[PDB]
Parts: C-alpha cells; structure tokens; sequence
C-alpha cells in the first residue's frame, strides 16, 4: 500500500536560502531512487514537507527524516495509509522556499501560514501528546472505537501542597508545581508511560497492563530524582521540602471519542477521582512514599524487594487488598503530621 | 490603537464563487468606509480572513461577522493589539478563492492548508475552549503569568458509575457517559461557567466567584435535565438509570503558565482529588443530589430554599463547615445502597 505523511518542523539552526535547495536537490535525488513523491516548503524558520510512496520505504526515509540534527520539534499532521494516487506524481522533491516568494497571491498565503503554524503549535503544548501518537500512526482520535482495556494507573500528588500556597507567593508555588511537573512527566515517558492529566497537585499517568515492572521502577526513579532536587537546591529554596506520594493500581480504563462534543478525550477510567483519593490516604497513613496494590505487585515480574504493608481498599467495593511497597533506603522513612509541620515552618522562613 | 483578528471558519451551506466574489466586494465597500484593510480567501468550503484597523471598527465588524448566517464554527486563530503598520494598507477588503486558483506553486500549499486547517479542527476538540478565549482577547496563553483567583468549583459524577461498566458492553458505556458529559456541558456553559476537566466519571468545573447563583442555578438544571432524560429515554435504555450527585464549594485555583513543558494548562486547583472525592462522598451519605459548603450558601445573593443538612470536611484542615442542599421536590428524595441496588437490577435486564 502506498503511504503519504505530512509534517512540520523548526530549523534548529539558523539556514541559508542555498542550504535548503541543496537539501531539496539531495532529497530529490534519494526519493528518485527511492519512487518516493512530495514537496518540501520553508517559511521563517519553518519546514513542511509531504512525503509520498510505498509504505516500508516511506518509514525508512522518515526514520532518517527525524534523525537530521538540522531540525527540531517534528510533528506528524497527517499520516495517510492505503493512498490510491500521489499528489506530486512528477516530484522526486520539490523545494518551495517561502522566504524568498514575493508573488502577489503568495503574500497573505504566506502570513496565513504562519498564523496557522503558530496557532497550532500553541494548541500542542495544551493536548496530550498521545492524541499525535494516534494522528502519526494513520488514524483520526474521533474514529477511535470504545475498548476496554486495562492499565497501570499511576497517581502521585505533593506533600502538604497546601502549605506552599498557604506561605508562599503565587509565582513560587507555580514555579515548584512546574518543577515537580516536569520532573513526573520525563520520568513516566522515559519509562513508556504517558501522562493523562494534572488533578490539582495529581499527577495521573497509564503504563500498559503488562508493564507493572516500569511503573514501579518509574516511582522510584521521581522518588531518588526528586531527593537530589532538594539536596541540591539553593539556600532557601522551596524545592527543598518539595515530597511526593506516588500510588499504583490497576484499572479498567474505557479508550474511544469520549466527552462532549464540545470537550473530547481519548480515554476514560471510572472512579479516578476515589482511587487517587484513596492512595493519597495510604501514602499519608503509611508514612510510605509508594504504595501499590497487590494485582499491581503480582503482575511485577522482576524481583523486587517487596514488602506488605496493610489492607486498604481503593476501589469503593468491599474487597480488602494488600498494599505493598519496595523496602529500600529510601523508603524507609519515619512518620505523618511531622512532614507537614517540617515544611511549613521551613516554608515560613524563606 | 489598531487592532488586527485572523480567523477561520466553515461554510454552513454551500457557496459558489460568484456568492463569494459578492461577499468580497461588499465587504471591500464597507471597510473602505471603516477604514479596514485585509484579505478574505476561501478553501473547500473553509473561510479564512484577516481583518485591521481600528480596535472599536474592527470589533464591529467581526460582531457583524460572527452573526453571519453563511458561515460557522468560527474561530479566532490569533488576535494582535497596538499594530505598528497594516498588512494589507491597499486592500479594504481582497478577495482569493483558491478553489479556482490552478496556479504551480501554489497547488501544494493548498493541500498544506487544507491539511493544517483539518488538523487544527481535531486539536480544537480536544482543548478547552479558554485557551481560545484567551487567544482571542489578544494575550497567549503561554505568556499568562501566576494570579490566584477564588472560584466557585464544581464537581459532579455518575451515581454507581461502575455498575454500568460492570454490566454493559463497552460502546453502550461510552454512550452513556457522553450522553452526562453533554448535558452537564451545555449547561454550565450557558450558565457561565467553564468545565475545566473530566476526572473519569466527574465534571469538573469554574464559576467565578461571585457567580455562585449562577452555579446554584446550573447544578438544579443539570438535576432536571437529567430526570427528564431518565423518563423520556426508550424502553430499556441505561440512561433510565443515569443519576448524578452534584457538589460545589470555593477554592483558591492559580492561574498561570502551568504544566511539564511537555503538556501545560492554564490554571490549578491543589487538593482537587480530595474536595472531588469529599464531595461524593457527602452526596451518597445524605441521599442528596446537591450539597454546597457554607461559603457557597453565603456568597449566592438570590433567595434559594437552602436547607441545613450536616457538617463535613472538605479541605483537609480540621474545620468543620456546614453542608447545604435546596430543598424543592427534586431533592427530596430517599436513599444509598438502594439506589446501588436498583441501578444493578436494571442494567442487569436490558
Ligand atoms: C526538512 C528536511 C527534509 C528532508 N527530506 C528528505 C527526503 O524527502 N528524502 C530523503 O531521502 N532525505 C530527506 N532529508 C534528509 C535526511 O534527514 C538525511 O540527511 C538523508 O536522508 C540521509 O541520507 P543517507 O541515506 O545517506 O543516510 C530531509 C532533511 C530535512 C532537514
Ligand atoms: C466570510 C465572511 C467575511 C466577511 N467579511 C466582512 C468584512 O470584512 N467586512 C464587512 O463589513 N462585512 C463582512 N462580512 C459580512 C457581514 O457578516 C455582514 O453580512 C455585513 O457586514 C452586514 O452589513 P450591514 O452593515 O448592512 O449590517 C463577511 C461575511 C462573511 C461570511
Ligand atoms: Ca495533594
Ligand atoms: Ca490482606
Ligand atoms: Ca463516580
Ligand atoms: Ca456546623
């Protein structure tokens, strides 16, 4: 079948109007051996490029494609599979530098562009980027079927959060929410997880059913990442009483076009709003910074140095499961009411 | 100052390019009296259009705009202030149907846009509506800095949502839940709130705070809209048995440039999970549709039936605050697990 992509990127370095067309000529001259098809366009430091041909040899030259270190922030608008004709039949590449265009119809085209560009660009940084995971892979997120599937959840929240708010200025408190943002959000996805949302201070994230090792292994690196961040940070610093909770279950999660019609999602779990509650409650009782229950401990295959702690229930049904977690030395922790009274009277003198 | 807006929006009938070319000329007439410049090209029965001038003229005329009936879903892609110099000085109004445009270069370019164009439609499906409100008012989101705001917060969710998973094939679930998620929407919309996100089965949404009749007003709609719902549906259809529980309060929420880099939003709600989860708890314990805390009672102006009903905890301080209901017919209700029960029972025979 033949394949057709179309995406967009940033120059990550400043390129000359004869350093394009050079990269168009070469391009032409692999696609030609390639019968690979498209155009290539650059406006203000912007690619856009739509690739035509067989399938298997689309994905190779995209591989390399994403590879070049010329650009950066590559984003997949469209990915057509099952193509019956090409659009550029009679081009290996054709390059379409903007910049240098002064046509008459051309000019509001170009700044309309732009605008487009940089409007959707904004959007990207507000969507999640597992909706472009489906758009890269050939599919329309509002097509999604409804499946039942069942995943890791994962939930971690900040310790006596309030007490940053409480005591410190509203710039300071954003600015240790989007450290302790950014610091989740690397790890989960560096680990195969994804972020599904922010619940407050909650961070809530998927591992795929079968991934619990990752999961795990995911709370404790944010566990070590975020004991360097407060030994490290600067005299004074809020960072260093910045803690986390993290809490793992398993959940059946519903995949589909979810929402309404106004707002639309690409998944849904019932009840996340009482099983981060619930493991917000085990991580503040059990003086324990990762908790998990026993479907997420038994689906685990590594060897980890587990340890049952209590029964808990998170599900508001009546069934009573075991909570586990890792025993290490940096789990191994002493109290509860101490940790909040410890940041705030830290929090209060800076 | 001169003010210039970039939209886009959607034929809502069919147009040909002769009705077009009369719309570009009159609108070259009317902003040639206005002193307006820019440029209006159409694509597939997609509109865009730029518009400059002044501020006050140009506000005019998209009001003017926006009430065309000849178009729809139309969405202000970028909004800029205090402009230094026009884009278009000669062009009142100039008009570029592309669809009959067969120039070379400019064949790929449209497909680019018509490309970008789409993918901007499904991302607008899966981001709040806010963040365009803000982009229309001229200001990127991305440049918001920190400001905390009290809110009136709305949480509501599905009374014994897992039964319907539990009991029904996935599609049907999914179908339901939509059906909540719209209803709830369109109200708090129209009352002038904002639903901020979906936490599995809860709504969860602003009212400024000083609107909290509004809220008040919305919460009672919704509860309404959802018994004419459940007696309305078909024979054996599950949202016979869709009930809601409804709970508002105040929060301090943050606004601000907040997320991982990775994903943003523009504002934050600590200790969301727990107020969510607080409140649920409070409507299945009282058998009531709708519990508000005492600061919600106390900011409303209008002279509801309020109805003392017990004290809770809703921050996680030790302050006890007293919960409210309306008392009208609606929430004069009985039970609990018999609610449970009778959900169960249902589904379970359709
Ligand atoms: C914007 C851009 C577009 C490119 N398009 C193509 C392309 O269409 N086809 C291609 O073969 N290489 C393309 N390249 C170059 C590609 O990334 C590699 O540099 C090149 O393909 C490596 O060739 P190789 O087989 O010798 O290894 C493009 C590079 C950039 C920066
Ligand atoms: C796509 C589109 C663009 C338009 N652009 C303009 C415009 O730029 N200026 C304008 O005056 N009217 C414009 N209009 C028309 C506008 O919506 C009204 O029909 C018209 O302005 C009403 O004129 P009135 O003063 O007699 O009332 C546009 C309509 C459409 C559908
Ligand atoms: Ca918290
Ligand atoms: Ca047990
Ligand atoms: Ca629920
Ligand atoms: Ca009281």
């Amino acid at each position: 079948g033949m394949k057709r992509l179309t995406y967009i990127s940033k120059f990550s370095r400043p390129l000359s109007g004869d350093e394009i067309e050079a990269i168009g000529r070469i391009s032409s001259q692999k696609n030609q051996q390639a019968n690979v098809t498209g155009v290539l366009l650059c406006l203000d430091g912007i690619f856009f490029q739509i690739l035509e041909g067989e399938a298997e040899k689309i994905d190779r030259i995209y591989e390399r494609i994403l590879a070049d270190e010329r650009h950066t922030d590559i984003l997949c608008l469209k990915s057509e599979v099952e193509v019956q004709e090409r659009m550029f039949p009679d081009w290996s590449m054709q390059t379409i530098n903007l910049d240098e265009n002064t046509d008459f119809l051309i000019r509001p085209i170009k700044v309309l562009l732009q605008t487009l560009t940089e409007s959707h660009r904004i959007l990207e940084k507000y969507t999640q980027p597992s909706i472009f995971k489906i758009i890269s892979q050939g599919t329309n997120p509002l097509n999604i079927r409804p499946k039942a599937v069942e995943k890791i959840v994962f939930f971690s929240d900040i310790v006596s959060f309030s007490t940053f708010a409480e005591k410190l200025p509203v710039e300071e408190v954003v600015s240790v929410v989007n450290s302790y943002f950014s610091v989740c959000t690397a790890i989960i996805t560096r680990q195969g997880g994804e972020v599904t949302k922010f619940i407050g201070d909650c961070v809530m994230a998927y591992f795929d059913g079968d991934c619990a090792d990752q999961a795990i292994q995911a709370s404790l690196d944010i566990l070590m990442e975020l004991e360097i961040l407060r030994n490290s940070a600067p005299e004074g610093s809020p960072l260093r009483v910045l803690y986390s909770g993290i809490g793992l279950a398993k959940g059946k999660v519903i995949e589909g076009n979810i929402g309404s019609e106004l707002k639309r999602d690409y998944t849904i779990l019932g009840d996340a709003v009482n099983v981060a509650a619930r493991l917000e409650a085990l991580t503040r009782q059990l003086s324990q910074a990762l908790v998990f229950s026993s479907e997420v401990k038994n689906s685990a295959t590594k060897s980890w140095n587990f340890i049952w702690l209590t029964d808990s229930e998170l599900k508001g049904k009546s069934e009573s499961i075991d909570i586990y977690s890792i025993d290490n030395e940096m789990t191994r922790k002493s109290s509860g009411l101490e940790i909040a009274r410890n940041i705030g009277h830290y929090l209060e003198r800076v």
